[PDB]
C-alpha cells in the first residue's frame, strides 16, 4: 500500500517488458541504472503511480537514453537521448570490468611491458578503474577505463600484494581498443604474499576467545510492516534501497505523545569519493566516485548470521535489475537489529535518597558493499533519546604500489618494496530535512569568548551566537572545531513550550576536507568535498552533489550549479548536505587486511521536545 | 606478591596503627587523603616496600601534615607540616559538607534572607561548594566553603528544580563561622517539580521494550590473578584504585608472539575541572576540581548487576580509608567485562574467491562517581587490534538557577523561570608512556597541502609533516582539526621490521579548551585546561597537572611550573598530559535528568607491529 515500499521482482520484470515492447531494450542495450522515483511533493497525493528511472547504455556506440516508466499504467513516460560529451557518461557496467583485462592480454605494447618484467600474462590481473577527465582530448565523448596491473601467483593468491608499478593502460570499452600504454620504468614487483588465511602468516589461531551470546528470548522490540516500515521505541520510518545510493531512510518521525512529528524526510549517502594523493603519472588520475560511478548498492554483500550481524537479526533482501532487466535478489542484504548501548541516564541523589539508573538502546540498520579491494559498511543508528547517527566503517585491502628506493612523501611502506599511496575517503550525506514539517532554517552556532571587564569582572563568562543562513549563496560553510561550531536545523513556525523554535543540532567530526589543489580536476568534479556543509532549496531533480552522470564529466555539476541559483532558504523546504571523511596515511597494521576505521556524524534534538523524551523508559 | 596490588583493609588498618603509635593521629586529626605510592623507577629494586601517602587535617586549627609511611616496615618515613596559605588547603572532607547547612540555619542574616522570600528554613537545602581564590582577604589560610540554596518541597523532592537565586553564603568550616552572606535581590523560586520518578511527569511507562540477554556460557575470556592483574586477548595490565584519581591503569602491555611489549606505564585522569560561565556574582566563583578538591574515588558508586553493568561481569571492591583511618570497602565499585564490538575486518575478493569476516571485541573497565548533582562514568577500553580508548560519560541533574526575565546570554531556559548556566567539563589524562620501554619521544603530525605545479602537475598530491618535540618549553601544543593534527609517541631505539621507530598515535576529539579569560582566577588555577597537549619529563613528584593541594590554592603549581625546567624529552622517560572536555549549553532535553553525553580520546598503533596484530583471530 505504501508508495515507499521496496521495488519488487514483479515491478522490475514489468519495467523490462515495457521497455522491450517499446523497442528500447534490444540486444545492443544494457541497463546501467534502474531505480524507483520517490513521490513528488504532495501531502494529499492518493493516486498510486509507481515510476522507475532507467539509464540505457548502447554497446554498439549509439547515444544512451534516460527513460522514465510507469509500472502502474504500463507506459513509457519519457525517453531522452543523452549527449555524454556535454552531460557525462553513464555509470560503469559490471560487464565492462572483465573487458579491460581481456583486451590488454592481446595488445602488443602491454605484452612487451610484461615480457620485460618476466611476468606471465595469465597471472596478471587488471583493476579496471574510472578514468576521470584530464588532458586527453581524444577521450571526450568516449567511455574510457584505465587499468593497473597486479600479479596473482596462484588462483587463491591476494593479487594486491604484487602491484606492477610504472605501468598503466587506457581502454575504450565500446570500440574495444587500447588507446595508450604508458611504461615509465621497471619497478620490482613486491614478492611477499598477503594471504591472511595462510597458516604460515596467521600462525596458530587463538583458542582464548570465549563465546558471547546475544539473544532476545521474547523477540525484538521493533515491528516491520508492509515489507519495509519500521516502528521502534517511538520512531517510525521506511527503509528504502537504491542501486546507486544503497540504503535510503524515508519519513523519519518520532511519536511524541499523540503526535507523529516528522524529523527527516529522506536521508542517504548521496556520493562518496576516494581521491589519491600520489603524484606519479601511474596513479595521479585515480579518483573513485564509488556511489556515482560504480553504484554502491549493486555490490552489496549477503550478510551471514553470527558473523556479519550478531543477535536477533531481521533481514531485508532488496531486489535490483541486472544489465538485461531481469530482477536479482540481494539475499540478506540489509541487517536490522536493536542493541544495548550502556547507561542512558543515572543519578544518585543525597537529598531525596532516590537512586535512578536507566539503560540506553539503539536501532541499527546496516549494509556492506565491496568495490574492488575496499569494503565499506554503512550504519544508521536511532537512539532512545532522539539522537540520529550515521557511521561508515572502512576495511578491506589497501590499494598498493611499489615503494620507491629512497622513499616517498606521498606513499607509506607496508612491507619490503610494497607501498600504499596516501588517499582520502570522503562522503556526502544528503539530509532532506523536515523538522516538524517542511518550513525549516539552518543556523550556524559558534562559541563566543568574552573579555574580562565590566559585567564580567571575574573573567569567567562565555556565550554563543547563532547566524541564520538566509540564501544559498551564503550557505556554503566550513567547520571550526576551535569555536565548537555546530549547525542547528529548526522550524521557525513550530515552538516548544518555552516559545523557542524546535530544532536538531548537527554534530560533525571536523575531519579534513578535500586536500587536492583547488585548480585540480578532482576539486572541480568533487566540489562538494571542499566544504563541510551545504544548504540548498529542495528541488525534485537535485538528487546528487555531483550531478546525475558523474563518470567522465568535466566538472562543476551538482552542488556548485545548484547553489548558483541563490534561492531563499530561510523558513523553506531545504536540504542539508554534509561532507565528512577519513584521511588515510596507511600504517603497517593496515596490512595485509585492514582493521576497521570509522567516521560519521550525529544529530541531537535541541529544544525539539518539551523535556527529556525518555522519562517513560522502565527500569527492567 | 605484586607491588601494584590494591591496598588491602589490613594495610589501611596498619597505617592507622603506625600513625597512632607515632603520635600523628590523635582525636583531633582527620585523614583527608590516603593512597599507596607507586614503586620508584628501578626494576624490582626495593624487593617490596609498600608505602602510603597521607594528608592529615587538624580540626582544632593546627597546621596539617603530609606523611609517608612504610606499612611493610611499620615506620613513618617523613612527616612535613604544611603552610596552607602558601601551598594550598587539603581536599574537602565529607564531614565538612554537612556543617554548612546547619550553621546557616542559625545565622540571622541567612534567616532574614529566607524570610524575605517566604521560605521555611527547614525546607532549604544548601549545596556546599569549593571556594576557589578570589578577592576576599579574610579567606587566606582558612578552610572556606560557599553555599547555594535550593528548596525541597517534601523529603523525596528534587531540590534542583527550585533554586533560590540572588543568595550565597561563605562559611569557615573549622572555626564554624559564617563569614559573609550576600543577597543581591529576590528572584522567584521556580515552582515546577523535577521528579523524574513521579508518574504524573513520566506518564505510563513503556511496555514495548523487549529484553536483551547477554551471557557468556563458558565464562569470560579474561583472567584475574593477584586480585587485580588482568590478561585478555594478548593484553596485560594491573587495575589500581586511588581515592583521588579513581581507577588507575598500570603496566599496560601487549604480548607480541613471545615478547611482552610495554605500551603505557601508568594511565589516569589526573584532574577534572568544571568551570561555570555565568557572570552573576551569585555563581561567578563556581569551579569544581572534582579530582583535586573533592577526590572522585571517594564518591564511587556501588554498581548494580543488570542495571549499571550488563553481561558476565567481574567486580573489584576497592578499599579506601575513612577520615579516622578505618578501612571502607566500596562494594562492587569497579565493573570489568568484555563486549562484542562489531566487525573487525572484512573483505570479499573477486580474484581469489575468498570471503573473510572477523569480529571485534573490547575489554571494558569502568566506575561511576556521584558529586552533588552530577554523575560521571569513567570507561577504559582495550580493543583486539591494539587500540586503547578512554571515554567519560556525563549525566545526572544539571546545576540550576533562576532564568532572568528578559533572558540571558549565559544561561539556558529549561522550564518556566528555571535556568541552567553555561559551563564546561574538562579532563586531564596523564599518560606515563613506555612505548617498547622508557626511551620515548613525541612528534606532532600535520597534513601538508601541496600546490599544483612541477612534480604535482595534476594538483592531487598531499603529504604530511612530523615535528619532534625536543624540550619541555616547546612541548605545549594546541589542536588543529583542519590540518588533521595528531601526536605520535615513538621509541627511536626500537624499530619495526621496516627499520622505522615503533609508535602509537594519539587521536583527540578537538573540542574547545578552557574558554575563560586568560587573566581569570580559573585560568591560572586550571592552566592545564588552556592547551590540548603537554609533554613533561618524568619525575616522581609531578603527579597532578594542578599540583598536590588544589583547594583554595592560587596559581604557581602544576604543569606551568614543571615545564619551566625545560628538560630534554627527545628519547627520554616522558609523560603526556592530554586536555579534553565538553562545552555544555544545556538544552530542554537535559531536564529533569540528563541523558548521557560523552567525550574522550584514543591511541592507535602506528608501526608498532610488523603487520596487522589480529590475523590470528578465529572465525567463530
Ligand atoms: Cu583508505
Ligand atoms: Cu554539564
Amino acid at each position: 500500500a505504501s508508495p515507499f515500499r521496496l521495488a519488487s521482482a514483479g515491478e522490475i520484470s514489468e519495467v523490462q517488458g515495457i521497455l522491450r515492447t517499446a523497442g528500447l531494450l534490444g540486444p545492443e542495450k544494457r541497463i546501467a541504472y534502474l531505480g524507483v522515483l520517490d513521490p513528488a511533493r504532495g501531502a494529499g497525493s492518493e493516486a498510486e503511480d509507481r515510476r522507475f528511472r532507467v539509464f540505457i547504455h548502447d554497446v554498439s556506440g549509439a547515444r544512451p537514453q534516460e527513460v522514465t516508466v510507469s509500472v502502474t499504467n504500463g507506459t513509457v513516460i519519457s525517453a531522452v537521448e543523452l549527449d555524454t560529451a556535454a552531460t557525462g557518461e553513464l555509470p560503469v557496467l559490471e560487464e565492462e570490468f572483465e573487458v579491460v583485462e581481456q583486451l590488454l592480454a592481446t595488445d602488443e605494447r602491454w605484452l612487451k611491458a610484461l615480457a620485460a618484467r618476466n611476468l606471465d600474462v595469465s597471472k596478471v590481473r587488471v583493476a579496471p578503474l574510472s578514468a576521470g577527465v584530464f588532458e586527453y582530448a581524444e577521450e571526450r565523448g568516449r567511455r574510457i577505463l584505465r587499468g593497473l596491473a597486479f600479479v596473482q601467483d596462484f588462483p587463491e593468491d591476494s593479487a594486491w600484494a604484487h602491484p606492477v608499478d610504472g605501468l598503466v593502460a587506457y581502454v575504450d570499452v565500446v570500440s574495444k581498443e587500447v588507446t595508450r600504454v604508458i611504461d615509465t620504468g621497471v619497478f620490482p614487483v613486491p614478492a611477499e604474499h598477503g594471504n591472511y588465511t595462510d597458516p604460515e602468516l596467521t600462525g596458530p589461531l587463538r583458542t582464548t576467545q570465549k563465546p558471547i551470546s546475544i539473544t532476545q528470548p521474547e523477540g525484538p522490540s521493533f515491528t516491520v510492516t508492509g515489507g519495509n516500515h519500521i516502528e521502534w521505541e517511538k520512531w517510525s520510518l521506511d527503509v528504502g534501497f537504491d542501486v546507486r545510493e544503497g540504503v535510503v531512510l524515508h519519513n523519519i518521525a518520532f511519536r511524541d505523545g499523540d503526535r507523529l512529528r516528522p524529523i527527516i524526510n529522506r536521508a542517504s549517502i548521496a556520493e562518496m569519493v576516494v581521491p589519491y594523493g600520489d603524484p606519479s603519472p601511474i596513479r595521479s588520475w585515480q579518483n573513485y566516485f564509488d556511489t556515482g560511478e560504480y553504484l554502491v548498492g549493486q555490490y552489496a554483500n549477503s550478510l551471514e548470521l553470527g558473523c556479519d550481524c550478531l543477535g536477533d537479526i531481521t533481514y531485508l533482501s532488496p531486489v535490483i535489475s541486472d544489465a538485461f532487466g531481469n530482477p536479482r535478489e540481494i539475499r540478506n542484504g540489509i541487517c536490522m537489529h536493536e542493541e544495548d548501548w550502556g547507561i542512558l541516564a543515572k543519578h544518585s541523589d543525597l537529598w531525596s535518597g532516590i537512586n535512578y539508573t536507566r539503560r540506553n538502546r539503539r536501532m541499527v540498520i546496516s549494509f556492506f558493499t565491496t568495490i574492488g579491494n575496499y569494503d565499506y559498511g554503512f550504519y544508521w543508528y536511532l537512539y532512545l533519546d532522539g539522537t540520529i547517527e550515521f557511521e561508515a566503517k572502512a576495511t578491506g585491502v589497501v590499494f598498493t604500489s611499489a615503494f620507491p628506493e629512497g622513499g616517498s612523501d606521498n606513499i607509506s611502506q607496508l612491507a619490503p618494496g610494497l607501498g600504499a599511496p596516501f588517499h582520502q575517503h570522503i562522503f556526502s550525506a544528503r539530509l532532506d530535512m523536515a523538522i516538524d514539517g517542511f518550513t525549516n532554517r539552518v543556523e550556524e552556532e559558534d562559541v563566543v569568548r568574552q573579555t574580562m571587564g565590566p559585567g564580567n569582572e571575574r573573567g569567567n563568562a562565555f556565550s554563543r551566537k547563532r547566524t541564520v543562513l538566509t540564501r544559498e549563496s551564503e550557505a556554503v560553510r566550513e567547520a571550526d572545531a576551535r569555536t565548537g561550531r555546530t549547525w542547528i536545523i529548526s522550524n521557525p513556525e513550530s515552538k516548544n513550550r518555552l516559545n523557542e523554535p524546535v530544532g536538531y543540532k548537527l554534530h560533525a567530526h571536523n575531519q579534513p576536507t578535500l586536500l587536492a589543489d583547488p585548480g585540480s580536476s578532482i576539486a572541480r568534479r568533487a566540489a562538494f568535498a571542499t566544504k563541510d556543509l551545504w544548504v540548498t532549496r529542495y528541488a525534485d531533480d537535485e538528487r546528487y552533489p555531483t550531478g546525475d552522470f558523474v563518470n567522465q564529466h568535466s566538472g562543476g555539476a551538482g552542488l556548485p550549479s545548484y547553489i548558483a541559483q541563490d534561492r531563499d532558504i530561510d523558513g523553506q523546504d531545504i536540504v542539508v548536505w554534509h561532507t565528512f571523511g577519513l584521511t588515510h596515511f596507511p600504517r603497517v597494521e593496515d596490512w595485509p587486511i585492514m582493521p576497521v576505521d570509522t567516521v560519521g556524524f550525529k544529530l541531537r534534538p535541541e529544544g525539539f521536545f518539551d523535556r527529556s523524551p525518555v522519562l517513560d523508559v522502565p527500569a527492567n
